[PDB]
């Protein structure tokens, strides 16, 4: 986990990427429904694209649960805002569902904005995908390091020293695409600084989405599957 | 402003730096806490657009834009100069060198919650030693990025474009500072991302935070004394 190179670390990541789900509805035949029965078949496959980020699994199921329960919203905005880059004015939730601002304005057209927003200084960056993938692992170990005994020391060392090795190969990427290191460092704060409005948009997010199971044992469940399949 | 060399833009963002103001209650007189931190920072804001109008090419703006980045970063900003301060005191927020408080003193009322993230945020710089240079350049960095991505206009892009461009030349300043620290470029690069990482938790504070204020417009106030 802490062993890999650069190239090895964006091979592992893009392999162990998600694939782009679609809404279910009839194509032959409301809004807040489709958007959440999409984010909720997402949210399966992200435990185990989690699962497949170097040194995700090295830590303990409690927490495990802790930093996904903390980051899951703005994954699946940055998801979002990645699919999203070369539409724009418009968000592609999934292929057979592409909408426009004033389509989400039918209350938060709000985030609806925001998360064009970011789509947009994606496509004014050029943000590269072997970028992103370091970007998305970047907020599943961080977003919830700092809300967490001498197990806790271990494991919050352990996290940072794959956020680390993440930032060395964010590094190597704008190494190898010929950037000066004054331009590595500063393309290195640009996409960091952009992390900020993320969490900013999952605040708002979660401020709109909130009897059922607790998101802890859902992400639980999930999370501690057995070895017999 | 961009003109500026980083040990230029150091001595510059150190020279800003507001003071350090004292709650407003009799110390005389026995032991509401809320009126006290509102008090405090009410009080703190004056200063703080004095010092926002001190940071490099933050009055090349025009008006309406210092009054949305301020209005975004401002909560963020009383926040980290508050774990910057309470940094010397584990487990403790030193709001005011007269105003100390523990976690327990946090529960006051329906708090405690911004309490133990605000020592998460302090414990963090402690264990990272944050030294004063970089604290202000995050402080800076908070007040022109924060509200930076909630702005089509042509001024609008040279707006946004020169805000970027003061943003790498922090950037710049930081890795000198960690450059003339004696670190490595594998550790410039490093520290510069941990410590902006924890702006993302900032960010999440003052949310939060900004959530428990929620339950005369804040801006008309902040142009009533940008201008
Ligand atoms: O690729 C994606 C699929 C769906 C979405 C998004 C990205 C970006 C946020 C959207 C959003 C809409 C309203 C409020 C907040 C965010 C929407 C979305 C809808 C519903 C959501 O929450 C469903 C509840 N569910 C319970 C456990 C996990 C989520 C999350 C995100
Ligand atoms: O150095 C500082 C002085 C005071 C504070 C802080 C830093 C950190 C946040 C604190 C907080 C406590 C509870 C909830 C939210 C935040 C408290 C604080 C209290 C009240 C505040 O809001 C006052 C309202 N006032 C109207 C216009 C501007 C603020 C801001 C900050």
């Amino acid at each position: 986990a802490l062993s890999l190179t650069a190239d090895q670390m964006v091979s592992a990541l893009l392999d162990a990427e998600p694939p782009i789900l679609y809404s279910e509805y009839d194509p032959t035949r409301s809004m807040m429904g489709l958007l959440t029965n999409l984010a909720d078949r997402e949210l399966v496959h992200m435990i185990n694209w989690a699962k497949r980020v170097p040194g995700f699994v090295d830590l303990t199921l409690h927490d495990q649960v802790h930093l996904l329960e903390s980051a899951w919203l703005e994954i699946l905005m940055i998801g979002l805002v990645w699919r999203s880059m070369e539409h724009p004015g418009k968000l592609l939730f999934a292929p057979n569902l592409l909408l426009d601002r004033n389509q989400g304005k039918s209350g938060m057209v709000e985030i609806f904005d925001m998360l064009l927003a970011t789509s947009s200084r994606f496509r004014m960056m050029n943000l590269q995908g072997e970028e992103f993938v370091c970007l998305k692992s970047i907020i599943l170990l961080n977003s919830g390091v700092y809300t967490f005994t001498l197990k806790s020391l271990e494991e919050k060392d352990h996290i940072h020293r794959v956020l680390d090795k993440i930032t060395d190969t964010l590094i190597h990427l704008m190494a190898k695409a010929g950037l000066t290191l004054q331009q590595q460092h500063q393309r290195l704060a640009q996409l960091l600084l952009i992390l900020s409005h993320i969490r900013h948009m999952s605040n708002k997010g979660m401020e709109h989405l909130y009897n059922v199971v607790p998101l802890s044992d859902l992400l639980l469940e999930m999370l501690d599957a057995h070895r017999l399949h």
